[PDB]
């Protein structure tokens, strides 16, 4: 079994493009963490990770270089991902969706407030701790959009097509924050309907045209109660300057609705 200084690498938690994530257990102390193994722009990622200090963001513990392999030591989320709590075609109980949405907003407000954009919010990147607390994970596409109190526009296209905002397909440069707000709306849809609304938010996508023409008698919208659906009408707005901001999400009727 492989090992790094005092830690054993006991099991795989993620095996993707950007290396593997392992469960690491300190042989002496029994402390369990997560370790990302990169087989060597990760200087950027580490710099962003060291900024992160919030209950709804995965904490960074530190790193070790050993030849051409870096080890990123991060808070373990033993509960798996939001992806695993979504029943296909069903979603999850509205009160659980609302609580996860509250936590996702707390995390995103935090990141925006230190001028960080995640750029790939989706259920695989939203991990759960042992008490089902949501943690925003995977900062490999994250970037700075505000420095010295000056906003910079993004122009790199990235993320995951079903989750990306339409401006990212249509504009040369765009604001970072409304792109993360949009992806949070697609996550809320997935939680309440167990179904993604469209392959991509382009005029060539029939399901996306249906939404802009307000055909909410179709799936996934006909599975969603009128209150959360009124919030999705304010989030999934094609013009990013008319899209609801997080301050205004926090004033929404469903957002503030007491639930089971
Ligand atoms: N993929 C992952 N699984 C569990 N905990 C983690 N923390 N950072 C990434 C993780
Ligand atoms: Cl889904």
């Amino acid at each position: 079994v492989p090992f790094v200084e005092d830690w054993d690498l006991v099991q795989t938690l993620g095996e993707g493009a950007y290396g593997e994530v392992q469960l690491a257990v300190n042989r002496v102390t029994e402390e369990a963490v997560a370790v990302k193994i990169v087989d060597m722009n990760i200087k950027k990622e580490i710099c962003i990770l060291k900024m992160l200090n919030h209950e709804n963001v995965i904490k960074f513990y530190g790193h070790r270089r050993e030849g051409n392999i870096q080890y990123l030591f991060m808070e373990l989320a033993s509960g798996g991902s939001l992806f695993d709590r979504i029943e296909p075609d069903i979603g999850m109980p509205e009160p659980d969706a609302q609580r996860f949405f509250h936590q996702l907003m707390a995390g995103v407000v935090y990141l925006h407030g230190i001028g960080i954009t995640h750029r790939d919010i989706k259920p695989h990147n939203l991990l759960l701790d042992e008490r089902d607390n949501l943690k925003i994970a995977d900062y490999s596409l994250a970037t700075v959009f505000r420095y010295n109190n000056r906003e910079r526009l993004l122009n790199k296209m990235c993320g995951t097509l079903p989750y990306v905002a339409p401006e990212l397909l249509k504009r040369r440069e765009f604001h970072a924050e409304p792109v993360d707000v949009w992806s949070c709306g697609i996550v809320l849809t997935a939680m309440l309907a167990g179904e993604l609304p469209w392959d991509q938010p382009s005029d060539s996508c029939q399901e996306y045209s249906d939404w802009k023409e307000k055909k909410t008698y179709l799936n996934p919208w006909k599975k969603i109660d009128s209150a959360p659906l009124a919030l999705l009408h304010k989030i999934l707005v094609e013009n990013p300057s008319a899209r609801i901001t997080i301050p205004d999400i926090k004033k929404d009727r469903w957002y503030n609705k007491p639930l089971k």
